[PDB]
């Protein structure tokens, strides 16, 4: 009995959010220690909040190597980062909550205009349809932490969509005050769903109001998950004809500088016994699909993107190297939507940052859907470490959107990177 409401403050007085954003924030801070207030509390600084949630996402493309030089540094950006996540471990929602999300339009891969008539004021069904067909079930990931705002005051005027959500009950949360804004703090790594937008006017603006389900992509970002590959391909290799698992090894040790040459070159000369290699891969490769759909990461130079290899995104200002934004914008505005073709079979890894890896600065953030012919290679000696998924042949992806971000690469050395979202389309004609 009584019936129980959703937090929302969505066009209630902001002085009774406000109310609650105080109280909630007095709960929340008994149960912390006085680091996790510390760290909490910096979050009251819109700068400082910029700064930790940047920093948030740029770990999970920074190779563990990194991380633990970091941690043994007693680097407090890091510290900050855990404590905030340990503080939201400690506090869950006894009601689900309605919200807008903090996702601007480049984060919803949105790289055009939204407000293109009327001296740049309003939205056309044409552009509202534009932007339907575009997101409508895409998925979009905020690797910091997510802001969820609790009424039409965290609306940022200039911006032309509103992404509203629900977050449900026993979710870890956190709250956060301004003068005039409240807003939950949840955990990194959720992403948003579009499932459907509108034109509304609200103070005598117009906005795309778009309904979004809040979701968990399956994804390891640096830490990796060999334990996923144990359990789905445990008993790959006793799946395996005699002749599959030959090719594929041979794949994996010696044959594959001539394999990938060859397919590179569209097959010429011809070269039968390369042939049946080949089918032999792409056979073992789908015994047994992928599962469930996940993310793998495939780390590259410029090449691909017909750039020079070490093209960079970073540029010297009074000495201090910062991102060369106009190079960001340039690359996002290009490169988004344009389809990527893999000829041979391509590497990925469940880890986001192999050390080795740590300076290839174009980052693709693979969803690998279900079905998709693949395997992680498990079974194999030598490949322990690496978390390999060996993607067959002629695998195309489409990318949707693309992030920037700095890796720390060591110490003393921090380089602008790009994650590059992409998903899987039909195999490029050939």
């Amino acid at each position: 009995p009584i019936i129980k409401e959703p937090i929302d403050f969505i066009n209630k007085p902001e002085s009774e959010a406000k109310e609650w954003g105080k109280e909630e924030e007095k709960r929340w801070f008994t149960k912390l220690n006085n680091l996790e207030e510390v760290a909490v509390n910096q979050l009251k600084n819109k700068e400082y909040k910029t700064k930790i949630d940047n920093f948030s996402t740029d770990i999970l493309f920074s190779s563990l190597t990194a991380i633990e030089i970091m941690k043994e540094d007693e680097n407090q950006n890091l510290f900050d980062v855990e404590r905030i996540r340990e503080a939201l471990l400690k506090n869950t929602l006894d009601r689900d909550a309605i919200g807008y999300v903090n996702f601007t339009p480049k984060e919803l891969g949105i790289n055009f205009s939204i407000r293109d008539v009327e001296l740049d004021r309003d939205i056309s069904d044409e552009t509202l349809d534009k932007v339907r067909q575009q997101i409508i079930n895409q998925e979009y990931t905020k690797f910091s932490f997510i802001s969820l705002g609790l009424n039409d005051n965290s609306i940022n005027e200039s911006v032309p969509v509103i992404v509203k959500t629900r977050v449900p009950t026993t979710f870890d949360y956190g709250v956060l005050n301004d003068k005039e804004t409240v807003s939950l703090l949840l955990n990194q790594g959720f992403s948003i769903i579009p499932e459907s937008a509108i034109i509304t006017t609200i103070k005598g603006k117009d906005y795309i109001l778009i309904e979004g389900s809040l979701s968990q992509e399956l994804d390891f970002y640096n830490k990796g998950s060999e334990a996923w590959g144990a359990e789905n391909y445990g008993d790959y290799i006793s799946k395996l004809s005699h002749e599959q698992l030959g090719a594929l090894e041979g794949y994996l040790h010696s044959d594959y500088k001539a394999i990938n040459s060859y397919l590179r070159n569209n097959r010429v000369p011809n070269n039968d016994e390369l042939n049946k290699k080949i089918e032999l891969i792409s056979s073992a490769l789908s015994v047994k699909p992928i599962p469930q759909t996940l993310i793998a990461y495939r780390r590259v130079d410029g090449i691909p993107f017909d750039l020079p290899s070490d093209f960079s995104f970073d540029k010297k200002e009074n000495g201090e190297i910062i991102a060369d934004k106009q190079k960001l914008n340039e690359f996002i505005d290009k490169w988004t939507g344009k389809e990527i073709e893999n000829l041979s079979f391509s590497s990925t890894s469940l880890k986001s940052t192999p050390s080795s890896f740590s300076k290839s600065r174009f980052i693709f953030r693979l969803r690998l859907s279900e079905g998709a012919i693949g395997a992680f290679i498990y079974g194999f000696s030598g490949f322990q470490d690496e978390q390999e998924i060996l993607l067959n042949k002629n695998s195309t992806f489409k990318i949707f959107r693309i992030t920037p971000i700095t890796s720390i690469i060591n110490r003393v050395t921090k380089m602008t990177q790009v994650v590059i979202d992409a998903e899987g389309i039909q195999n490029k004609e050939i």
